């Protein structure tokens, strides 16, 4: 019953995502047995304050569908494990979207983003070893109502959290 419009981890080639500002969100590459990279995205600017870091996915086709589900898998640091004095540390990030036919270009400045929700992290991790921190993945799913155009973009805004977006999946349910 499920049909993927986007699946960040199984993509062939580059996802073609953009960050604003250009520092901030980083794209990570992990190579598999066939040297094919799995891409994820992470940001961890908990040093200072006043973070507004954006990550725009490229145009996603709805494929005539009307209601879609965004499935997110991510990790996120325990803000308590970080020193209390250095700067901002949040445990939640935001997700927006905007519908469009205009396939792809120089974007963020003039688009109205529709806030979908504030994503919170069921489980944060500390420097309790990595490798066992895929164990600390949490999953959050959200669906968005009646679509107009022939496609949409998803936008993630970080305001000072320590997160790894390990999977982003969009799909309609026919």
């Amino acid at each position: 019953n499920e049909v993927n419009l986007l699946d960040s981890r199984t993509v062939m080639g580059d996802l073609g995502w953009i960050a604003f500002p250009k520092n901030g969100w980083e794209e990570i590459g992990e190579v598999d047995e066939n040297y094919a990279p799995i891409h994820t995205y992470q940001v961890c600017k908990v040093m200072e304050q006043n973070q507004n870091n954006w990550l725009l996915t490229s145009w996603i086709s709805n494929e005539g569908a009307s209601r879609i589900f965004i499935e997110l898998k991510f990790t996120l640091r325990d803000c308590n494990s970080l020193p209390g004095g250095l700067g901002t540390c949040k445990e939640t990030f935001n997700m927006y979207y905007f519908e469009s036919d205009d396939q792809n270009g120089r974007n963020i400045k003039e688009n109205q983003y529709i806030k979908i929700d504030t994503i919170a992290a069921d489980e944060s991790f500390t420097e309790l070893d990595l490798g066992d921190r895929v164990m600390k993945l949490n999953t959050e799913v959200r669906d968005v109502g009646p679509l107009s155009k022939k496609g949409f973009y998803l936008a993630f805004q970080d305001v000072g959290a320590c997160i790894a977006l390990v999977s982003v999946r969009v799909y309609y349910k026919e």
